[PDB]
């Protein structure tokens, strides 16, 4: 029924007004609340299909059936006359601030999702605290508010990716008639790092301002859920206390793993350290083969570093393997070396990091290949990118009763709820969800709208598009080719594909047949597009809009009947015709 | 119903075979035709939903109801025994070349649409000729096969744009840590033009190879339609002759206009001349305000030139006017000067063009502003971008009966047919269609499939997306904002909008110049009627969304899709400020 919607809304909301748009009785209660510096949500009943039934159900609480009606934290406050009887008597602040807990909402985690949920909750009148603390890395690195993307993730990595792209810009400029000689131009690592850290510092500051201007309490404190409604916090001075909240959101993210081998923690670094490193890495070994490892190797080479990637098995496990091979081939051709089917055994120190003179150390790496032969080479810097994990034992006492999966992530329902009914989890620690910043933001915002404004919208987690920012970018939306075959059978999968060449590469004398795209389609379902894949420049900008068409169920015919924009790389999707079954070449 | 399809299909097809995939007798006839190099179309009756009706209806032509049946130019040739008999007896080649006309298809015009139409028809066995001739510009400029885009349009204009974009990329490089100093780097015009002309030459060559390998006859001759089936050709040696064809496609495009003022033809140039000009233009006056005018003024500025645009009234007439003003404001902050509400009266010559030393001349331009005040300035080069027109009197005798609208364009039904039943028109001269290269290509290809392979798919001309390649690009798909209010009323229109800033612009040091909006319809589930974005890589951004708009996308379809981070395009997935709210769109 409607009755248990209405009654979840009233129960959970902080301050909420049931109202209508034509009623000037409601319009005067609003203006009172605005000037009184009171935030609230507002269900306009004349714009809901079944506003009539809701008016009746309000009477179960208030014994009346008209509008406006104001509730605070589950209790009916009054109608239009009673609100002004409280206002002019100056009894209104004591009533709107009445609560069994310190906060309506405590977010443990000040990253992508944490800050996004906190700000949206506060819009609708919820008393909100946001906790953030950055445990330092083994060598001591630390940073400010905003989470992993803002400080040591998407933002600093794409900015260094852009710095790497601009070396090809300097090469190309010669052929388009500019008088520079790229031969005599070199890169300065620490000038880059200063500009990058300057931008991050402005996001740190901007988030503190945003929280302040939304009346959100920010505590730079480590938090721990000790009971369903109690969060124990620790100061920067080591002072412990306890705060209480009605709803809890866990949004604490992950940190990089190290392999269990001698020397790794003591002498290597991870991505957490790379984006503010005060010396150029020098001769670098990257261990691992995820998108983090290949993206960092890619711009290290483009800035002129001597870069090696040690690969256990394959590149980009979980991604379309034909495209992953195309990515790796391009990198191998443009400076990155690979040591294939190889694994490390220990890291030995030969020289200590020189802090005063700003120089890396010197390390000796010992490893072995799957056949048996030995790996032994010296590097100045060794970077581990062997995956990320959460440490929920630090965040969450086991007696609270929040269930975790065998990987240590939180098992949630489809509306982010944990096994404890007032506790939710969003972002990287939610089991089974894609680990991406815009996913966490969308989840956090939609959930706050459900707890405090009566919203029903859920987050849709399927067919979320991605881009890997390797020297040649790789964008994808949907199934990889081998997953669609495995799920529907090779006879039911048709794949259209083609090479291409950006117009911008013609005068520049770049390669003819390295850029590549394909559509993986289901025959028996009107050639429905199951996955889209593209290797080339600006692959993120290319892929993104097609994610809407695929969310709507696009078919091959939908692509055929749409006309291209000329000249672009993206238009090549609108005229594809060569099937893989056919055996015809895809070259240009 | 099905009946009238199969009679239209049999009459216009050149060589066509009706068959079934599972039939070894049809396979036997296919294998004979491959070996004899006899190109043909093929209808596979067992993959069509009314193949049974078609099968019975073939008997009205062939007095049989079995497959495989082969036709040539409206005549039943036989079943598998009759065809093999012809093969074995050496009679099959003469039968399949029997024609009342010289060609199954004559295309007049070897540009974007004509080449696409020509190459596609040949795949189905049509005996095809393609005609192309380039009348020179007033100063003598001419070029090779491929049309306006390939030679004096999209392809050279975007390479030159690209040259201009690299100048800001050299600036940005310093801030991201590269040692270069932008201040001591300069641009060589003739080096660029050589690289551009070299790529165009490779396209000229590749199209000639393409026509050769499809057995299309290429005649570098001017063609004129003198009767429904007769095309008069004139040689590069002025030899005149007449060829005949069953179906005629007109695809002759347009050329730039000149204003009727003294000195304009004698001392100015147009875009036709600019992309192969041997000298740098110098101080340039661009007259006009279309996307050609603004794109060219744009890269000439970025390459270091002193550039002025003379605007009669507004910029980008017919495009969303708020977006056009943003496009022009950005150009004005980055070098381009504007002479607003202004029109030219005459061009006077001060220095002739110096061919020996490779230098432009010198000109005095006189004009007036709308209030009467006078304009008088000196420039080395004057570029007219005051529109384009067909000249179908050069193409089409009046007595053939092909009807034209009041602009001289061809009035066509929604299958590209003219008032004469064997004559079709495609591309720029098709009245009322967006004048774009992918549109011409799609129309020429789809039409050839209907004339010669029994296809029925029409070309969809609605909601075709565009990009204007100004220094900051402007992508668009669907109705402008003012157009949508005119059609549905202000109360039924919601506009969501936001400024944004590329991540690449942060370390490189404007905050709120990039902009995008969605124009929606309240009473139709908030249906997206127009998408607009100003920013970098706007074509790459806009294109994919054109599929979702074609499928009828709403605001909720945009909200429920997750973004790709960090990108510019992802800002479309989280828009929330409305124009009626009065809230500011900056970030
Ligand atoms: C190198 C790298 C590059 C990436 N690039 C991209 C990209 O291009 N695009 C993309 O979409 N995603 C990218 N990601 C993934 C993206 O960063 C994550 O999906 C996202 O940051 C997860 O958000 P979150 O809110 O769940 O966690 P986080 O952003 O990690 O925020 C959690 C915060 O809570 C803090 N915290 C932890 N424990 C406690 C505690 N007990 N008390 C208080 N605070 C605590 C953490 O220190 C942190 O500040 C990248 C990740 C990495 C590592
Ligand atoms: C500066 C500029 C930039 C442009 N940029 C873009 C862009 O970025 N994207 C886009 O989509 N569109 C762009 N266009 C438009 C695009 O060029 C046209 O839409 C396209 O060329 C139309 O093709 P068409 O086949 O109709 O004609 P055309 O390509 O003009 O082909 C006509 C051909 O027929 C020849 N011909 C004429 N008369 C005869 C005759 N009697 N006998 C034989 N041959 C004859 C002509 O000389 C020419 O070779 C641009 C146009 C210009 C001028
Ligand atoms: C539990 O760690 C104590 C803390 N140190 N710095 C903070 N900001 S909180
Ligand atoms: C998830 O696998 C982590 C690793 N990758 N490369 C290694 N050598 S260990
Ligand atoms: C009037 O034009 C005669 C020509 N015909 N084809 C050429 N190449 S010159
Ligand atoms: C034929 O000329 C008409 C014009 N169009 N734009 C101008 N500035 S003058």
């Amino acid at each position: 029924g409607t009755s248990q919607w209405l009654r979840k809304t009233v129960d959970s909301a902080a301050v909420i007004l049931f109202s209508k748009t034509t009623c000037p009785y409601c319009k005067k209660v609003k203006d009172v609340l605005a000037e009184a510096k009171i935030k609230h949500a507002t269900i306009e009943l004349d714009q809901l299909s079944n506003g009539s039934a809701i008016q009746k159900c309000l009477a179960s609480f208030s014994k009346i059936e008209t509008v406006p009606q104001m509730f605070v934290r589950g209790k009916f406050i009054g109608d239009s006359q009673t609100v002004l009887k409280y206002y002019s008597n100056d009894e209104l602040a004591g009533i709107v601030n009445e609560s069994k807990y310190d906060y309506d909402l405590i977010v443990i985690g000040g990253g992508s999702g944490g800050l996004a949920a906190g700000k949206e909750a506060a819009k609708y009148g919820a008393k909100t605290a946001v906790l953030d603390y950055v445990e330092p890395t083994p060598i001591g690195t630390t940073w400010g508010l905003g989470g992993t993307c803002v400080n040591v993730g998407c933002i600093p990595k794409k900015l260094m990716h852009q710095a790497g792209l601009l070396s090809h810009a300097l090469e190309d400029a010669e052929h388009f008639g500019w008088s520079l000689d790229r031969s005599k131009i070199s890169h300065n690592w620490s000038t880059m790092v200063e500009g990058v850290q300057s931008h991050i510092g402005s996001l740190n500051w901007g988030y503190k301002v945003a929280l302040r201007d939304n009346q959100v309490t920010y505590l730079n404190a480590k938090g721990r859920l000790i009971s369903p409604h109690e969060v124990q916090i620790t100061d920067k001075n080591q002072k412990v206390s306890t705060i209480t909240g009605n709803k809890i959101i866990l949004a604490t993210g992950e940190r990089p793993k190290y392999p269990e081998i001698p020397g790794a923690v003591e002498y290597g670094i991870t991505s957490d350290d790379l984006f503010s490193l005060p010396y150029f890495p020098g001769k670098t070994l990257v261990i691992g083969a995820s998108y983090v490892a290949l993206e960092c190797a890619g711009f290290l080479a483009s800035l002129g570093g001597d870069v090696t990637v040690m690969v256990r098995s394959i590149l980009l496990r979980g991604f379309d393997q034909q495209m992953a091979e195309k990515v790796g081939d391009y990198m191998e051709n443009h400076g990155v070396k690979f040591a294939k089917l190889c694994v490390p055994d220990e890291i030995k120190q030969l020289k200590v990091v020189d802090t005063e003179n700003n120089k890396p150390g010197l390390l000796l790496v010992k490893g072995h290949y799957t056949d048996g032969k030995k790996f032994e080479e010296e590097f100045e810097t060794v970077i581990f990118a062997v995956g990320r994990e959460p440490q929920l034992s630090k965040v969450l006492c086991e007696t609270v009763g929040v269930k975790l999966d065998k990987n240590g992530r939180v098992v949630c329902t489809d509306d982010e709820q944990t096994t404890v009914s007032n506790v939710y989890a969003i972002g990287d620690i939610n089991a089974g969800k894609p680990q991406l910043t815009p996913v966490a933001i969308q989840a956090g915002r939609y959930l706050a709208r459900r707890l405090f404004a009566g919203a029903t919208e859920l987050t849709d987690y399927s067919n979320v598009a991605t881009t890997v920012f390797t020297p040649l970018e790789y964008g994808a939306c949907g199934l990889s080719e081998e997953d669609a075959i495995e799920k529907y059978g090779d006879k039911d999968i048709e794949v259209y594909h083609s090479n291409f060449k950006p117009l911008e590469w013609t005068v520049a004398h770049r390669e003819d047949n390295v850029c590549y795209m394909k559509l993986v389609c289901r025959k028996s379902d009107n050639m429905r597009v199951l996955g889209l894949h593209v290797l080339g420049p600006n692959a993120g900008e290319i892929t993104q809009g097609y994610a809407v068409a695929i969310k709507m169920g696009a078919t091959k015919a939908d692509f055929d009947r749409t006309i291209g924009i000329h000249p672009t790389c993206s238009e090549t999707f609108t005229t594809l015709h060569v099937t893989k079954k056919s055996g015809v070449s895809p070259i240009v």
